[PDB]
């Protein structure tokens, strides 16, 4: 028994030290992350408490526009819907290949919408051609206690990364999930981009457009990834136009001119990021509904006071042949720093 115990402890000890080593490196990593989250949270709590500009996220928010799972689509200005057959044919493909516009041909598109208003719709957008999407059956949303009955979003593709002046769009029937857009990156040199200008109009129950001049419509501009690898210097940017930037404390995202983005890589700790974006517990992890999985989502986020005026998102920087994609969603779910909990404690040294 003493022998059994002894030989087991001896035999297991190498493994226990291996695991200890792993757990300690994790602890050291976790503490840097914890300190960062804690710093961001404390600054956020201060800004809310003291009424600094970033506190407007909690103090000025009159918009509730986060979950509209019953919304249905009415679309004007789209000429090239993806056929159901083509959608089906690409549904098993990896996301990048799904948005590789080189893998679609003209026979994959039709001028007649095959999608029910109640379902996510796929189409090719064309550079310069504004589309107008009306979303109604809006059940959960309001602005300053005006129930929202309908939302209209205009979208305009300004440029693409492909050489066809086009991008493939998955348009969510839920307007709070917005748009998933992508195209092949046809050219080398990382200087092409997908750029979409949008404008969102909310309507009240009487069908009138809602005046946002009370500056209570705080909208998320989350998941502005910037990664830099051998495969690209991929940067997601928003030009806020006449809307106002709301800085998220601790965020990698800041104002550079009238564009917001992360000036440095915010995707890989290996590239200097505070948090990794990738994986099920990376800062950029999302549910199918687009809702962040991660308390650290603030890190790749900004926000805006949305004044009802156009804004433009852009993504670009991929190397040639790596399709450029962005799920761009804006809604009232601003990603702010959250309570990181207890400081992680070092693991017990096995002895
Ligand atoms: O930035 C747009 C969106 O990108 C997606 O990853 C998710 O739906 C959100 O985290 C974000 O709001
Ligand atoms: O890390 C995953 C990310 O991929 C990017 O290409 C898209 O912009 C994001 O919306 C998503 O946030
Ligand atoms: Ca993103």
């Amino acid at each position: 028994t003493a022998v059994a115990d002894y030989q087991k402890a001896k035999a297991e000890f190498p493994q226990k030290q291996e695991q200890y080593n792993k757990d300690f490196e994790k602890y050291q990593s976790d503490v840097k992350e914890y300190e960062a989250q804690k710093a961001a949270y404390e600054q956020y709590k201060k800004e809310v408490a003291q009424g600094l500009a970033s506190g407007r996220v909690e103090k000025a928010q009159g918009l509730v526009f986060i979950n509209e799972p019953e919304a249905k689509l009415s679309i004007e200005g789209v000429n090239q819907y993806l056929t159901k057959e083509a959608r089906q044919k690409h549904a098993t493909e990896d996301i990048l290949q799904q948005y590789n516009t080189d893998n679609y041909t003209a026979s994959d598109f039709t001028q007649a919408n095959p999608y029910d208003p109640k379902e996510d719709t796929w189409f090719k957008m064309k550079v310069g051609d504004q589309i107008s999407v009306t979303y109604d059956n809006i059940v959960n949303s309001k602005y300053n206690d005006k129930k929202i009955s309908k939302v209209k979003i205009n979208y305009t593709l300004n440029s693409s990364t492909n050489n066809e002046g086009s991008a493939l769009v998955n348009l969510f029937h839920d307007p709070t999930k917005t748009i998933f857009i992508g195209a092949q990156t046809s050219n080398a040199g990382r200087n092409d981009k997908i750029s979409v200008t949008m404008q969102i109009i909310f309507y009240d129950e009487n069908g009138n457009e809602i005046d946002l001049s009370g500056n209570n419509a705080i909208m998320s501009l989350s998941s502005l990834n910037h990664w830099t690898t051998k495969y690209g210097d991929h940067v997601e940017k928003v030009n806020l136009g006449d809307n106002e930037f709301v800085k998220i404390p601790g965020s990698s995202v800041d104002l550079h001119g009238n564009e917001i983005y992360s000036a440095k890589d915010n995707q890989y700790k290996a590239n200097g990021a505070t948090f990794n974006g990738d994986g099920a517990d990376g800062w950029d992890a999302v549910n199918a509904d687009g809702t962040p999985r991660a308390a650290t989502a603030y890190y790749g986020a900004g926000a805006m006071t949305y004044k009802g005026e156009p804004f433009t998102f852009t993504v670009g920087g991929n190397d040639q042949n790596l399709p450029t994609t962005i799920w761009f969603a804006t809604n009232s779910a601003v990603a702010v720093p959250k309570d990181p909990g207890a400081k992680p404690t070092p693991p017990e040294k096995p002895e």
